[PDB]
């Protein structure tokens, strides 16, 4: 019955395997964590800019809803088109350097809009083996053949296009990897994929807003401009939402063909006016410092780790995975640092390679210089 | 090459086919529409409570800012579960009667996240001819099997379940239907599930907020309570995303297996305030007058029609089909409604029936009487 697969596909989890428990915040991005009344330096939030709490961004939400009110009312396709979306668009699309963009509720949608309208039967997704869930979960339910080529291996990458394909080929990795904090060789991927007629896609959702010039991210950052960039506001910008970066007629392909776009309804006109004053931070002075600032965090963190023992992973992005090894090491790590008030939260198996528990850091320009220093004396004291 | 394959999926458009263009909007939203700086009534929006202006919930959204900053941070399985979001949810389930509710960012994401976690490829589908977009495509996606039994055809949909299957069979159909605005018989609908042994799937986009005791939609209204309840909240709730409701043990398995859940940036905490506040203005007093104004509008509409040469849909929601039949006749209609202030939308082949082109009508409880009577004069003065 329905009860018994349900109970059984629970009942058959393994503990220290894949359960999971949400616990409720106060607070969850930026500097600080507010739970059950307790503050914690917070190392695990995705806002890498510090930007959700930026009082031009939170003023922008706010005016927003008092010129527009709160829901578009429908679809981009019908009466939820609004000028400030039209204006952000053309606003991301001047930014990144491409002639368009399409406004999506989230990255999961845009991911899955794209890859639907874009891939057939016939066609081909070369994926980095490391490709975020949603990249992945779309390239797998697509009709499309999907092979994972081995992390950042663009010789593997170069055989699986090589081979005899009916259709076309579309190349998909990140800027910044989810994982590891870790860079995609941008410039030699797009190389071999020209060489086999595919094109490219990147999601550079951990990437985009924060490294680069105007934080223009990671293709930007390697020279390197790619058939499709997906970009993601709820990281870096602090806010939510995404775009697709794309040619006149790509962007003409999506309006026609992308059932996600045509039918779903358009983010409200306010969220939209938050996401203009974020990347007006972000393109700004304002804009280099926090950039600089988090660099200069990166750096405080990793000298004082040399001294530690704990390995870094290959990452100067926000992202710094700091690994344990042993499991219960990890777990005991973990809580005692929450118990000393860092906020961290640790990856083991299955997730990773056995032997591979780490804490999964995230650092932002909302931290201090003294904060880095804590999280390093207390990963001092007890390990 | 992916260009001529772009080239020619656009190249290869019929006209008065399917090629569409988007239109920016100073307001979308209730009862006016202002597009190039002209004032329109609006006839073609999904805003039903007129709740996307309403002050509370305003009010809501910019507090929530002040609060809570913008972003979340992340994940709901990582530091982006807010205390809010789960109140929200705590309140979207004591409302519709279920023991639990997850958040979700829009609609096509939670219609998207059960069907891919719950159908295996040894399951079946069995979804109404008619039913939107995202729940057919996610099950056409899916690697169960899609059936599409005739619309609220329940002879067939019997039909469908009795056929042997290898695994399990999960109905999905719309409390009011998106593109008609009439129902499903659900209560019939769920009895021949139950002899089959499958559980329902309901997407109340349509009726959610707008009908039942406080406003808690078509399965409420008709008595029936089906295993997934999907509500999502851009259209009668004025503000944008989704819950899914259901059991103990399904919520706890779609928190385990629901990989759009796992890994997606959860909505602003500000934008869980401006639905805790608009879910109030629908349970309340306030709800009860909005919902008979709309119903008193739909009569109003519904009696003025009968004098006129259209044909109305079997609707009373606040969907209402004028159909025209003559697509010559449609188009000229709508642009003459525009022309005289009245702002709808017309609906042509192939998306319906040949001699089907209808306006697709819109009405909201923003609307006043007289602006019905605009509507009325007009559709006669010219037709
Ligand atoms: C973030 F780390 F919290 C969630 N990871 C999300 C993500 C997406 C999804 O977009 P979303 O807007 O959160 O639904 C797309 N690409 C990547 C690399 C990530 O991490
Ligand atoms: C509405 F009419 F503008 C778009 N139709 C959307 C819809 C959904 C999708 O949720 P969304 O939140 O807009 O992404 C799900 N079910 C139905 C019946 C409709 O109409």
């Amino acid at each position: 019955s329905w009860q018994e697969k349900i109970n059984a596909a629970l009942d058959a989890r393994r503990a220290a395997d894949a359960l999971r428990r949400r616990y409720p915040v106060a607070q969850g991005a930026g500097r600080w964590l507010v739970a059950d009344d307790r503050q914690y330096l917070n190392f695990s939030s995705n806002d890498y800019l510090g930007l959700s709490h930026h009082p031009q961004i939170i003023r922008a939400w706010q005016q927003g809803a008092e010129q527009f009110g709160i829901g578009s009312g429908g679809s981009g396709h019908v009466s939820g088109y609004s000028v400030v979306h039209q204006a952000l668009e053309e606003e991301l699309a001047e930014w990144l350097g491409y002639s368009r963009a399409l406004l999506f509720i989230s990255g999961f949608a845009a991911n899955q809009a794209v890859i639907a309208a874009m891939m057939a039967k016939e066609d081909r997704i070369a994926a980095d083996r490391l490709s975020h869930a949603s990249l992945l979960e779309a390239a797998s339910l697509s009709p499309s053949q999907l092979r994972r080529f081995a992390h950042n291996d663009v010789t593997h990458l170069a055989r699986l296009l090589a081979s005899p394909c009916p259709g076309q080929q579309m190349v998909v990795t990140e800027g910044v990897f989810s994982m590891d904090g870790d860079s995609a060789p941008l410039a030699e991927i797009q190389q071999v994929t020209q060489q086999h007629n595919g094109w490219l896609m990147v999601d550079d959702a951990h990437g985009t807003g924060v490294i680069g010039e105007q934080g223009r991210g990671s293709c930007w950052l390697q020279k390197v401009k790619p058939e499709l960039l997906v970009v993601t506001f709820g990281k870096g910008f602090g806010v939510s939402g995404a775009a697709v970066l794309c040619s006149s007629t790509v962007a003409d392909y999506l309006l026609q063909f992308a059932r996600h776009l045509i039918y779903s309804t358009s983010m409200p006109p306010a969220q939209a006016q938050a996401l203009r004053a974020s990347l007006a931070v972000i393109r700004s002075d304002e804009g280099d410092a926090r950039r600089e600032k988090l660099a200069a965090l990166i750096t405080r963190f990793r000298a004082g780790v040399q001294d530690l023992p704990f390995t870094l992973a290959d990452s100067c992005s926000a992202i710094q995975p700091l690994i344990v090894g042993d499991n219960s090491r990890a777990l005991q790590l973990a809580e005692k640092l929450r118990q000393q008030g860092c906020w961290v939260t640790a990856i083991r198996p299955p997730t990773v390679p056995a032997g591979t528990a780490r804490l999964r850091l995230t650092l932002t320009a909302a931290h201090e210089m003294q904060d880095i220093d804590r999280l390093l004396e207390v990963l001092h004291g007890n390990g």
